[PDB]
């Protein structure tokens, strides 16, 4: 117990200095995204809120999508401020239908999308005899179903221009199980598998101009969740620079602490 | 490089499962419900459960191909139950559960087998299809294992075997919505594992199958039946969480960490 602690705080130490060591020896180049329309899913609160205030001040366009009216609007303000053009739109990422006649009113009003931000989500914690049914499809709805319905419809424009950056807003829990969280660690699953199959799609298609990121932190500060219990204290803003630094230099897989990755490097040895 | 890495995991592998095995349980008496059981893997493992001497309840929106299932388990001395169910239709799945606790009792052994594939790059795909292989390669699972835990969990004893594939480890081009999917039945097993043990429910085993390409007709060829069905019933027996086969795939997941 104080030996196994010891153990992963070195690596949480040698990784996280080796990995800062490489980004400045063998950096990867930042692309510009100035002027390129970035439309952001659950851009009310949280990640999706504190991603647009990041690409506000690389100087994009902005397409904002909420289900709440006054959040999206109170981001708007915000990136407006920060002298970013925003279109915000009032749309249920989970309804298919809704989807659909919002990508023609983006079309119509703003243009040809070039990055998708798919960062909505629901979450319903609860132990799996405990869950509503109710909210087990809610959460398929939200987390996956509704990345299906706003990547078809926004795929086109940017495979017919040979340029495209789709960001995958997953979890840690798309690549472990955790208690309380069965219906959502399935659908964070399906997030991160949706992101590899498509990376793989594209490559086998011949498009390289499509790039594709799926960000896995693990919890945020967002009261998306209730604070664990008794139990890495990661903060919103650096969530967003960390997830902004991935799309930039189109890194695929982006891990919120980037030293998480060794957990799961471990996972794949254990008995 | 990568055909001598097969040979050398597949030689450990059978060398460490005679120095060291693992012990086989009993699962004669057992009530197993097998669902999509009207052929391929849910055909075959039917028939591993009826050498077994488990009780059969078998599901499946085939009622012939399930009859047919079923009449093989009868000629191999097993006690079988069918019943035609469509195992994404949450509704039917209820129903369907007050009729088998009726008739047989409660199901100890669930396999989660029943699954649907549309192949077709994301753009040529169809939103309906989208949502069939959701509804029952993940969503089903939910409804299933949901009305048959509460009876497992009261006696402390049972088994939850998802199957799902390698397609829920890594992505395969054309296969979009069929990995999605794949990923969730991969993610809900792990999930469950993590909260049983949580939950201080130590009599409560589960099993994760994922074959690579298996010729049952499944999707048109680019592995036989009786092997993978073989493997998922040494896996069970065996209280094995992960069953790959063939069991040296792991080699490559591993490397893709890398
Ligand atoms: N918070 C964490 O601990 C954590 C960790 C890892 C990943 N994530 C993921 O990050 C993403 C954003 O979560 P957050 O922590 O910023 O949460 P948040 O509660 O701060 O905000 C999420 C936003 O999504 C919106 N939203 C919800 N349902 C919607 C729908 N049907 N249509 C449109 N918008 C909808 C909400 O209105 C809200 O503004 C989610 O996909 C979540 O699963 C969160
Ligand atoms: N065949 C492969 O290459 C392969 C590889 C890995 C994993 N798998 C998985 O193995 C499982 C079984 O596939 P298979 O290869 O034996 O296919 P199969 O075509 O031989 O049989 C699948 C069965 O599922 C039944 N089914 C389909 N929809 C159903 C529904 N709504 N309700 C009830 N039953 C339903 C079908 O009637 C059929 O009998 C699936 O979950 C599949 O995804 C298959
Ligand atoms: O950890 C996240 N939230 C915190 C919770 O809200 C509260 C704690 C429970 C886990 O509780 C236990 C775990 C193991 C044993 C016993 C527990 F009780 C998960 C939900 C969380 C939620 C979304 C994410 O996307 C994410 F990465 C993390
Ligand atoms: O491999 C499985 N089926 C085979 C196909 O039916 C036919 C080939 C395509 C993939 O094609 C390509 C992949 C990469 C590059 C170029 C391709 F053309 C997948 C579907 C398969 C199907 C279910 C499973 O569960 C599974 F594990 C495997």
């Amino acid at each position: 117990n104080i030996i196994l602690d010891l153990l992963l705080l070195l690596l949480t130490i040698i990784y996280s200095y080796l990995e800062a060591l490489v980004k400045v020896f063998f950096p990867r180049k930042r692309k510009s995204v100035a002027g390129e329309i970035v439309l952001i899913t659950g851009a009310g609160h949280g990640i999706g809120r504190w991603t647009a205030y990041e690409f506000a001040k690389q100087k994009s366009r902005l397409v904002l999508w909420d289900i709440n009216k006054h959040g999206v609007e109170e981001t708007a303000a915000e990136c407006r401020k920060l002298g970013a053009t925003v279109h915000t739109f009032v749309v249920d990422c989970g309804n298919r239908e809704d989807i659909y006649n919002s990508v023609k009113q983006v079309k119509k009003e703003v243009g040809d999308v070039t990055i998708l931000v798919n960062n909505a989500g629901t979450v319903y914690p609860a132990d799996l005899l405990s869950t509503k049914d109710e909210e087990i499809t809610k959460t398929f709805e939200i987390n996956i179903l509704g990345h299906f319905w706003i990547t078809k419809a926004l795929l086109p424009s940017m495979i017919k221009r040979n340029h495209g950056h789709i960001v995958t807003v997953a979890s840690v829990c798309g690549h472990e199980g955790i208690p309380y969280l069965i219906p959502y660690c399935s659908s964070k699953f399906a997030a991160v598998g949706f992101h590899r199959a498509l990376t793989l799609e594209l490559q086998a298609l011949g498009i390289t101009g499509i790039k594709t990121s799926c960000l896995c932190p693990v919890f945020v500060n967002t009261g998306f969740t209730k604070n664990p219990s008794t139990r890495p204290i990661l903060e919103t803003d650096t969530v967003a620079r960390s997830l902004i630094d991935g799309i930039l230099t189109n890194k695929k897989m982006i891990f919120v602490p980037s030293y998480y990755n060794i957990y799961l490097i471990l996972d794949k040895f254990l008995p």
